[PDB]
């Protein structure tokens, strides 16, 4: 029974993340689609036009974006940043909470870039996930120097709307990108292969995807609902000389974990990286 | 259009640019002038027959040309635009082809003849021999708006053309300006895997590079995802899923995105040896 | 030409082949006629508006068609054979278009109804759907002489077509059958390795596509090896020549060999099992 | 033919493989006497020493005996060495002299700086040759120096024409070179050895296993050097359909044959490089 | 000065191997082109128009080819042997000497299908290779149950103007197959690699191709003149430290001489297979 009454959201961009958020938002009901805004410099892209069927609000001006908005998402990609912060900073006030919600890009950036026009900006990094459209995203946040505690309280409760959402130190979200941030790309990478593998053996391809996602959905509920380790519940799940354990070791010999771990880290090591050229 | 061509540098892309221009008929051959250091090569004597005009002197190529195609490897671009730089009027049009040479190093050499030198740069590639070529350009600070236009409307008679950002290009040589080559070395060893399961080499040859030309063609006119029409094409426990399977066991897909990288690094490379 | 063409199946081959034929002029919609077991399949659909007429009785689709093509898939084959091969008649040609099945095992089932069917083997893949097809054919037992030329006639409408020994056929698949498979594969990661230099995916899919598209062309109409094609587009100590090293250190060739030989050798496999 | 009755006199510095191949190789062409090339080494106790003194080559430990008897004098010393010889006997080059470097790596500008030093217009020119020059099928460029004659350049290309092919290059493609036809027949001798060791795991005798694996490469190299085709095509027309050759040629796509073969002329060109990096 | 004056040559086959051979054979002297005679099912060929303008004698007509020629060369695939053999094996004739060039086929097998026809089928098998055509060429040959010691005395004259040529136990055949049958074959692949090799390090196309096959064609003739071991060539050739000791390293790291293994050994057992599945 949430409802942010007094909340007007403004999205810097108007893409897939933004898409996502504002499908999240509203399908959860905490926000009417017309107390949103969103801004592109291209509205001729597939997703203004999804967020014009939603009865979101549409300008191809961010300067307009940010005087609707109290809540302002910069759902751009990290080397957009620092022009959006150029181009609206002036028009940063003392009621707006920026969320930033690039990979990368530091609090104290933004902070830095917003500073020489008003003191005190309240900023929120964040790192969340596209599924938020399916309100079952990934999303950490971490709060800037000037952000009050109710303004942190505020986006946990926006966020956790759509999705997991907990607050982190900002200096773990580089690698929460690496696994959360990056990891649908992972599980749409493996479904594809897997229902090759089930087109392989036989199956009609609409039925190996469909049978596919929602085994990768089940098991992964199995452990959110669980309080127990994901090797025990894959110990569980492996007969003796059956089938399973015949598969898991074809994909132990191919070095399947170590692929993993090498995904995250090079998500991880990109996203810090494109900031130190940025910096 | 009154438009007149030149070429410095007769090499492969010249050819290919000529004898896709004056297939397409935007141009006539007629109106084409190109130069050479060296008169004796294959492409010089084929341009000739085509009904280019052929010069030694990389100035009366200048003298001749509205819109001047430089032709050359990226190494030879800083000497042409030494020895032609005080030829090149406002009329002109530079249109630079190399691999990795940036607007900006062009416009310095040739600012330091006349002011505002009109420079395009694009990355090509040789089948607007065919008028199937993949070209990119970006406009330079001088260009005006018409030469865009003109520009585009020239090298889409040729194959497919549109305008990118100047920071795009090293990648678009790493994917279309590569590309070619990479296809080429996957038809000849299709062949060689239709040869080693019984076909004679001409037919295998053949029905490779048909079968990728189509492929390429419905994707183009498809609205679909690539992997959507793999789907479509492989029928469950067939043929087709357990070739894609060997194809993946390889890492395929890893080659062919390790090429573009390396290409494109390597293109990024040479102008930092250049600068 | 008056004739008359009937597709039991109305799947992707069925769609592909009439939307290439009535492209092409060679056939009006009007005179095709596809059945499918089942009616509510997006390619039944698309094949309603374009103007064909469908039926979900194999039955009416035969006593409709002078040509039958047999679009489905190759375990299928035997079954439409044992329930319509009492209402083959002499005006009648079978072209099977299933990987793997023999004429003989269909001349075998065909002539336990009638003497003398009519049956051409042939292969092809889903881009004649954009007129540029890869097909071969064999002619059976009983096939007139005219009734090949027929075939090669339709076929070369909308793409490559040229008349085989039957002993070629499985290899074929391998290599074109499968091969727009390969292809999409390709142009998928080659698409990746463009996002992953900086490129928007639109752009990346588009310029990767255009590329093979060109090249095909270009080998098609050379009389060049690919080898030498490959040659003049690799700059000394260019980017192209460094992307083609790490193609070749992934073994890239290989793979592609090894894929036409497992789509051949599991082609040959699944007519064992038929037999 | 003429250059014999131009009685040219050779020096090398050096006593080794390349001094030994280019000897046999120019006495066999009959273009040199054997007794009119003169060697030096500074260690005499050499196989190859022994083999060109059995030619009739003069053998000296004193280069400047080498310099004052050449008219054309070759650097036939590994390319560390360089430097200190150029030291050692640079008063003693005179105008008349012909300097052609064959080390690996050693640029004429690093040559040209130490003799130029002494006498103000060195005649250098620098090679990269390989041993088959002692069978007469040696593969050389070479680059001219700044001083070097017109002439100079043709006398050059005509004495190494003698022992195998020879062609001008600008000299930013010698380190190439190195790492093709420089290296390119320990590659080859590598590649024997493991044709003969195959040919013999399949039940042949090893001598005839070597001779046929050698005469095989030999009229293929010979084959598409007078052919006008592509060694794709040359493929092509010798692979027949699911035949022996082609089932071969996949093995050697599955091992990375090509890029083996990339990697060894990168490698040998890179450490070319690397070597005259650390001597400058 | 060598030359068959009373000898007529006949190729059943009008391919790559029937050219090379009238080409070095013509051009070793020893035989007149208008004394060759060869067929072809095609005429349309760019082989039979390269023999047509030799001065060769060409004919579609198999019988005309037996009829003209006293040793006749089958110059065809092996598995277009046995229908040759049943197609002129009546017209065999005591005087012929039938050569056959195809790899696999026994002389067994050869002489089964001829002695239906007639008894006695003089019969010798070889293994040559198409650097015939510039007189480098390797061949082996073996003699039949019933050609005469001339015969392979003659056949010996003959190969040996276009090659090295020995005779060897039938048995050898197969393996010569893998090693100097499919040789060229690797070293064109092995030269187009070297070129590419050259090609990035910075030399045109042109001058690499040329270069990598002059240092190939050296190196065998080299060898082939040598007493010595090719290891010992290679050890007099790399100098310590130095480039090609670099080079020989990256070429060992890889595996490249178990890759040549690799390929004779697959050129013969497929060899061996093909003849199995024929008989
Ligand atoms: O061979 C296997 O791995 C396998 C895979 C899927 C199902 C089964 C099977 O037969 N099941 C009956 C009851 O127990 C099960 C749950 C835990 C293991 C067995 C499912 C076995
Ligand atoms: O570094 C490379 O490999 C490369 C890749 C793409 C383009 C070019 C380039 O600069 N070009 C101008 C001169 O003509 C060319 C046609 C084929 C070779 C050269 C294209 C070079
Ligand atoms: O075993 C396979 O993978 C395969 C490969 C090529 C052709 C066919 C085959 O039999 N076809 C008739 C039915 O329609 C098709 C279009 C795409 C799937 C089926 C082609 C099957
Ligand atoms: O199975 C193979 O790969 C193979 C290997 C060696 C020899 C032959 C063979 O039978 N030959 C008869 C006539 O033509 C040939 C030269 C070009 C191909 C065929 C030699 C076939
Ligand atoms: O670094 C290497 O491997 C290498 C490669 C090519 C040439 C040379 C070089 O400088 N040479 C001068 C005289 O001795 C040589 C013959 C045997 C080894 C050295 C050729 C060295």
């Amino acid at each position: 029974n949430l409802y942010f009454q007094s909340m007007s959201v403004g999205f810097i961009g108007a893409g897939q993340l933004a898409f996502a958020l504002a499908k999240g938002f509203t399908a959860a009901g905490v926000l009417a689609a017309h107390k949103i805004m969103a801004s592109s410099p291209d509205m001729d892209l597939a997703t203004v036009s999804a967020l014009r069927k939603m009865g979101v609000k549409l300008t191809p001006h961010n300067k307009e974006t940010v005087q609707h908005s109290d809540v302002l998402f910069l759902a751009v990609k990290p080397h957009i940043i620092p022009f959006i912060l150029d181009e609206i900073g002036a028009d940063i006030e003392d009621r707006h909470i920026v969320v930033s919600c690039a990979a990368g890009v530091t609090i104290s950036s933004i902070e830095k870039k917003l500073s020489a026009f008003r003191p005190a900006p309240r900023v929120i990094r964040c790192m969340t996930n596209t599924p938020v459209v399916v309100r079952e995203g990934a999303t950490v946040y971490a709060t800037g120097t000037h952000a009050q505690v109710e303004d942190g309280r505020l986006m946990e409760q926006l966020l956790s709307s759509v999705g997991f959402c907990t607050e982190v130190e900002e200096d773990l979200i580089d690698a929460v990108t690496g696994l959360s941030g990056s990891g649908p790309a992972y599980a749409f990478t493996a479904l594809d292969a897997l229902a090759d593998g089930g087109v392989k053996m036989g199956l009609p391809r609409r039925l190996a995807v469909r049978l596919g996602a929602q085994a990768l959905l089940g098991a992964a509920k199995m452990l959110l609902h669980s309080e127990q380790h994901p090797g025990q519940l894959k110990d569980n799940v492996s007969s003796p000389g059956g089938a399973t354990i015949h598969a898991l070791h074809v994909l132990e010999s191919g070095g399947f974990r170590s692929l993993l771990i090498n995904a995250v880290e090079a998500s991880c090591i990109r996203t810090r990286e494109l900031q130190s050229m940025a910096d």
